[PDB]
């Protein structure tokens, strides 16, 4: 059985091709007083943590190996030399980076075969399409990736360094401004939970602010680990509003609607209608209730007055990259695409592109 | 680019829409009402008290062609707002639907509705496709009927199909009955709709029924509150799981029949020894009456107890399974390799009714 390993900036998602979900989901962290993932989390108080995947790109290769070794031996309990292994990489991952990933897989782990797929392309596949534009928003990075018949269009790809971890930090900030105190790393973990549980994207931000200001209809309660119950009001929607107004955290970037539009505008005029009609959301930071409807409204306002816009937001989009890899690796038509160890031994580094 | 239509004709509900969509656009009651000319679906339902209601699709099989025509007409003109002469139309049928029945469906589509092309698929087969498989065994439990349909390389195996005349309508009826034991009163048609809502929202399948009963008797941890349309709040305890337990124990409603785990096993045993392993590893749940939380794990456990001690058992229960028949039809009718398989008006004219098979 082939393995699928989706290396995220915050979370590793890993499992077996043919399964409908990753068997293992754990943090992409390595800790020293070494420990990986959950074992590093459970010893948080005495460890210093490193994140080898920085904004989607692998930057610390020694620690990345530790993550991969942990994935195979501790999480999946497999010998890597026995399984073809599909790995994922960020949009615009440098060629040398991909080559190094490949070298480690073949030379350190001795995999019999491998393949490296672009994350957003796999999410597109998981939605049953080969043409469209993906918004992939994760923990450390957000990308817009337009794709034509399987090919990610590199000149049109946009990277935004605003994602899940920034939204968490911003919710800590504004909850504290309300009169709580969320500051410490343990308090960050609590706020991350509040974010995932109680936040949403308002269809109209100014209206939603007025509603919250006049009544308590939008309020929710939340029980802290120690039992103290607290109240979340307009923070519920001001937090993910940041995606649409990066100025909220002092960033000058256009918001996710405008970056989607700008990305489409960099593509060949003749494919743009297909992109607008096939906008797919993916990644954990696209999970906010209300996001698909807000994106529909926002892109309609930017796009030619006639254009047909469609947002696709799968329920399982926090795992759609992984799912796409699971589908792909299961196709009989894909089996000729694996890069084998024999092939790499002869052809060398070059073969992976 | 011409859109194809997908119409999934259920015992209780029509599911209808456009091939390529991820969900049916229209979902409405399979009812035709006439003054005590005719009303269909939601309007027939909302006008009950002045109409006589008919249900033309008994236990999955179309029994009244005049009324079924009215349903299809309403589906095209009122729900989907399409001229049927302009769209290839995929229709669905029950397991073991008689050949003359499929031929009648086809004759109506071509001669009354003037569809340019059409296809008829077995409902359970479409749900299998929707789960990404062409071999497996489907448990399809709807409003009026439940079937086990084993399928090998895309074809249902008729000799091994099991039909159980127990489904969603009976569970609703049984929940009303057991709620009455508590002193509640659910008698009217409006009251039955409230019980249907309670069932759909609060019911679940116990992993171990006798243990669940003990838990419910010794603690209030399984109880849920439900607000009635008139503001009154009632309490639901062990009725949450006694209701769908009926699926595993049809004696709860006085049926001598085997439960759904046993029919699944019996169905598999009617198939070639050489395919059984594949069937056990690909048991797909479909239909609204398979939606109860806990059903997959209980089925896994019961089938494990019945099957040879080595056997590898896997239950697939898609989140969207109340629509998976429709969804499979949407996918199939969207495929480039399916386009040849449409029966066109010309092929029908040249070959006669037999071509639909
Ligand atoms: C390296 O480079 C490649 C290039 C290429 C990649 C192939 C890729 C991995 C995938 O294999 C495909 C994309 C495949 O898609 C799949 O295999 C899987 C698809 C899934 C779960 C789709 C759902 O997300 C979808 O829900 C929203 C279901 C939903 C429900 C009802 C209607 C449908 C409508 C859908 O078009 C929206 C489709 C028409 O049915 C559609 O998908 C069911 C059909 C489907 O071929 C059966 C796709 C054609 O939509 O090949 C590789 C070999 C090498
Ligand atoms: C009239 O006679 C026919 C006979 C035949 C019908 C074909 C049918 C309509 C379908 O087109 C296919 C069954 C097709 O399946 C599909 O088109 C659609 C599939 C979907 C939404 C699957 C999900 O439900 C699934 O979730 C649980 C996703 C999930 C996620 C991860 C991994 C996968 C694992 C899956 O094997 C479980 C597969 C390996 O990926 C699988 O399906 C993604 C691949 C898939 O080909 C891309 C199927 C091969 O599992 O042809 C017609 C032309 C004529
Ligand atoms: N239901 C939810 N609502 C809001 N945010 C969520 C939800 N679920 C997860 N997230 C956020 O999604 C992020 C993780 O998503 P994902 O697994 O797609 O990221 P990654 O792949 O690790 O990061 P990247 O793609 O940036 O490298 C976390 O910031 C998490 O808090
Ligand atoms: N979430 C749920 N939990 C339990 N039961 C449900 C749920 N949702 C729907 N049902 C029941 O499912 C039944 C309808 O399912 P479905 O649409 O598959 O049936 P159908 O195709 O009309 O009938 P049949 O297949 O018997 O001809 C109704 O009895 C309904 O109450
Ligand atoms: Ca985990
Ligand atoms: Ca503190
Ligand atoms: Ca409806
Ligand atoms: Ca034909
Ligand atoms: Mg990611
Ligand atoms: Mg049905």
């Amino acid at each position: 059985t082939a393995l699928v390993c989706d290396n995220g900036s915050g979370l590793v998602k890993a499992g077996f091709a043919g399964d409908d979900a990753p068997r293992a989901v754990f943090p992409s962290i390595v800790g020293r007083p070494s420990y990986v993932g959950d074992e590093a989390q459970s010893k948080r108080g005495i460890l210093t943590l490193k994140y080898p995947i920085e904004h989607g790109i692998i930057t610390n290769w020694d620690d990345m190996e530790k993550i991969w070794h942990h994935t195979f031996y501790n999480e999946l309990r497999v010998a890597p030399e026995e399984h073809p292994t599909l790995l994922t990489e960020a949009p615009l991952n440098p060629k040398a980076n991909r080559e190094k990933m490949t070298q480690i897989m073949f030379e350190t782990f001795n995999v019999p075969a491998m393949y490296v797929a672009i994350q957003a392309v796999l999410s597109l596949y998981a939605s049953g399409r080969t043409t469209g534009i993906v918004l992939d928003s994760g923990d450390g990075v957000t990308h817009n990736v337009p794709i034509y018949e399987g090919y990610a269009l590199p000149h049109a790809i946009m990277r935004l360094d605003l994602a899940g971890r920034d939204l968490t930090d911003y919710l800590m900030k504004i909850l504290t401004e309300r009169g709580y105190s969320f500051v410490t790393t343990a308090e960050r973990e609590i706020v991350r939970d509040i974010k995932e549980k109680l936040c949403y994207v308002a269809l109209d931000f100014e209206n939603e602010m007025a509603t919250a200001a006049s009544s308590s209809s939008l309020e929710k309660s939340y029980e802290l680990p120690d039992g103290q119950v607290i109240t979340i009001g307009n923070e519920r929607f001001r937090c993910p509003e940041t995606l649409f107004q990066p100025s909220f955290i002092g960033m000058e970037s256009a918001g996710i609607h405008e970056t989607t539009y700008n990305s489409i505008m960099k593509c060949d005029i003749d494919i743009r209608k297909d992109l607008y009609a096939n906008n797919v959301m993916s990644g954990g930071t696209t999970m906010y209730p209300g996001i698909a409807d807000r994106m529909q409204k926002e892109i309609t306002a930017l796009a030619p007055s006639t254009m047909k816009i469609k947002i696709i937001a799968p329920p399982e989009r926090k795992y759609s990259v992984w799912i796409g890899g699971s589908i792909l690796a299961s196709l009989s038509t894909f089996q000729q695409m694996w890069i084998t160890k024999q092939e790499y031994d002869e052809a060398g580094p070059s073969i992976v592109h």
